[PDB]
RNA sequence: AUGGGCCC
RNA sequence: GGGCCCA
């Protein structure tokens, strides 16, 4: 985005923290080019030359502007996307009612009940419990009130800054590249939910590369499905882009949500609103305020599917502003925000593409080694997506989701106080993809101290999740 | 944190 | 409810 103005305020906001990852006894065993992110300013594993402050918010770069021609021209892809979109899914996006925007439905998890309730609340130290009947699905005064304010469109808020505490390659870590969680108040998460919900659940029970979306899919059973479906193409793509997130326009932003939810589509009237209050933000980190033009807040309700959606539009904006005659089934693609696959028979020169990607702030460069150009020639089993690889199991014939083993030996190698236990069965369904001898290697540093799943008891587990038959 | 999936 | 992983 681009920061427009930085003041220091007396409210201090604390979030400062030591983290809570400790090393466990794989660590003395794999030697992981992984740690912990700083989350101090006098961190002793700093580089010399870097402060935390400067660099959290360093995403910063500008917010892109966009010309007419081309703000007309992302205008209908959005539409000819949200067409697509909405003729798969259906036009029944009516608003949901506070219980199912709490509760949830079929397709739309429960909000959570524990998470950080975020400003101002947090600095009246009020619990979301505080505030909302999670059991019941009903709202208390404080929400309604900024609930009427909503519809009312006069709500304002302030997003509030985290250190994101996780598990970093010690290369950045060390550069002091610790990633940001921007978590919005607890009613504009709910009345997002409300406006966009209905929408949500139904982009979740239809993932897939027809909707060019994998948000809700699961990668056990679901890379049968995707596997299967890129196979098919004469090349594939692993698109990286470079913050992602930060990059996107007020333009691009403000003009995808004008296209995708309308109210034609059944939206709520308020749904567009709601959408575009988080293209200009106030940030609260400690002392200081920080108001921003541009990119999508981390935490907001909706970020994952906002990123995805975006994704399957910047691709049809670049390819149209290079190419003639471009349409949506001129390629396939699948994104899980920032993360994507894309596919065509066609011989598509994304080297060419970058400064169409550019256009919209977004840097594209080849996930593929960071090797100097996009190639073409690529296929399924070369690329990458959510972390894991398209593999054939060599014994049902189906494609399984493969993670790389120095990242299996990174994830085994940090865990917090009393949860190694759970931690470990629940990395074992990631690494029984692996194969025998590789799972057998990864948790044998666990051996005699924790209850180790079977190689067998998982891969049979495995068999049956992604077909009832064989 | 948003969310998805999974595990108990 | 408590955890993990991915974006
Ligand atoms: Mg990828």
């Amino acid at each position: 985005g681009l920061i427009v103005d930085t003041r220091d305020v007396e409210e201090r906001v604390h979030v400062m923290r030591k983290t809570k990852l400790a090393p466990t006894v794989a660590h003395g065993v794999f030697n992981p080019e992984f740690g912990p992110a700083a989350l101090s300013n006098k961190d002793p594993r700093l580089n010399e030359g870097v402060v935390l402050d400067e660099v959290i918010f360093s995403k910063h770069k500008g917010d892109t502007k966009m010309s007419a021609e081309d703000k007309a021209l992302f205008r209908r892809c959005a539409a000819d996307y949200a067409s697509r979109l909405h003729s798969v899914l259906g036009t029944a996006n009516a608003p949901l009612s506070i219980y199912e925007a709490i509760k949830g439905v079929d397709g739309l998890d429960a909000m959570e009940p524990d998470t950080a309730p975020g400003l101002p609340w947090a600095l009246q130290g009020k619990r979301r419990g505080a505030l909302i009947d999670f059991e019941n699905g009903t709202v208390g005064p404080e929400v309604e009130a900024a609930l009427k304010l909503m519809e009312k469109r006069e709500y304002k808020f302030a997003c509030q800054t985290f250190l994101k505490d996780e598990i970093r390659p010690m290369e950045k870590v060390r550069a002091g590249k610790t990633r940001i969680v921007d978590v919005l108040p607890v009613e504009h998460i709910l009345y997002t939910r409300m406006m966009i919900g209905r929408f949500c659940a139904q982009m979740h029970s239809n993932n897939g590369p027809q909707i060019g979306s994998a948000v809700g899919c699961n990668p056990d059973v679901d890379w049968q499905r995707f596997g299967t479906h890129f196979a098919q193409y004469r090349n594939v793509w692993d698109v990286d882009y470079s913050a992602f997130d930060a990059n996107h326009c007020s333009d691009a932003m403000n003009i995808m949500f004008e296209e995708v939810f309308r109210t034609e589509f059944g939206f709520h009237p308020n749904a567009e609103w709601i959408l575009k209050t988080l293209v200009n933000t106030e940030h609260a980190y400690e002392n200081k305020r920080i108001t921003v033009e541009g990119g999508m807040p981390s935490g907001c309700s909706a970020t994952s599917i906002i990123n995805t959606i975006l994704n399957n539009i910047y691709v049809l904006y670049a390819l149209r502003r290079h190419y003639e005659g471009v349409e949506l089934d001129t390629y396939t693609m699948i994104s899980y925000g920032d993360d994507i696959v894309v596919a065509s028979d066609y011989d598509l020169d994304f080297e060419a593409l970058k400064p169409h990607f550019k256009s919209l702030g977004q840097t594209i460069t080849p996930a593929d080694k960071s090797d100097k150009g996009f190639v073409l020639g690529h296929s399924i089993t070369d690329v990458t997506f959510l972390k894991r690889h398209f593999h054939m199991d060599y014994g049902t014939g189906f494609y399984k989701p493969v993670m790389a083993s120095k990242t299996l030996e990174a994830i085994l190698s940090f865990a917090r106080r009393g949860t190694i236990q759970e931690k470990l069965i629940s990395v074992a369904g990631l690494a029984v993809h692996s194969g025998p001898d590789e799972y057998r290697r990864l948790f044998e540093p666990f051996q005699g101290l924790f209850e180790i799943p079977s190689y067998r008891s998982l891969y049979l587990r495995w068999v049956n999740a992604v077909c009832g038959d064989a």
